[PDB]
């Protein structure tokens, strides 16, 4: 259980980059987009087995995801979307793709220097997050 040893450990936000243009493009309310704007959160990844763990922490809202590598999942997002979601590990990297209502969101987390980079995709927009270990 050794694919995702580079991203364990707790992680908290440097930097953010066109991120409220992609909840835009999603469809996130004015309200969550503003509370999600202003969040610092502290990310927690975990592995027990085959079982990964994100987790990420704010003030008002966490969320807690758990999944294996390739295997299908229903996960709720915080904007409150139904979505199956997958997570396989390619090239380093933990892509997730979520698909719900015939759309697609991609969510690489990805190791750059020291940092965890979190990369969000919505038809041709795209956030960037930097995250430093906490
Ligand atoms: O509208 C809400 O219910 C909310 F709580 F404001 C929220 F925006 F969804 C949120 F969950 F707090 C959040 F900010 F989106 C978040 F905590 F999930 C996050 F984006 F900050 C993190 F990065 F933690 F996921
Ligand atoms: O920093 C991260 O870990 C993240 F993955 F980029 C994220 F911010 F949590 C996020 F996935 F973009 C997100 F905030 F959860 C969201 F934008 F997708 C959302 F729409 F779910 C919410 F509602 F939280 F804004």
């Amino acid at each position: 259980g050794h694919m995702c040893d580079a991203f364990v450990g707790t992680w908290k936000l440097v930097s953010s980059e066109n991120f409220d243009d992609y909840m835009k493009e999603v469809g996130v309310g004015f309200a969550t987009r503003k509370v999600a704007g202003m969040a610092k959160p502290n990310m927690i990844i975990s592995v027990n087995g085959d079982v990964i763990t994100i987790k990420s922490e704010s003030t008002f809202k966490n969320t807690e995801i758990s999944f294996i590598l390739g295997q299908e999942f229903d996960e709720v997002t915080a904007d409150d979307r139904k979505v199956k979601s997958t997570i396989t590990l390619d090239g380093g990297v933990l892509v997730h793709v979520q698909k719900w209502d015939g759309k697609s969101t991609t969510i690489k987390r990805k190791r750059e220097d020291d940092k965890l980079v979190v990369e969000c995709v919505m038809k041709g927009v795209t956030s960037t997050r930097v995250y430093e270990r906490a």
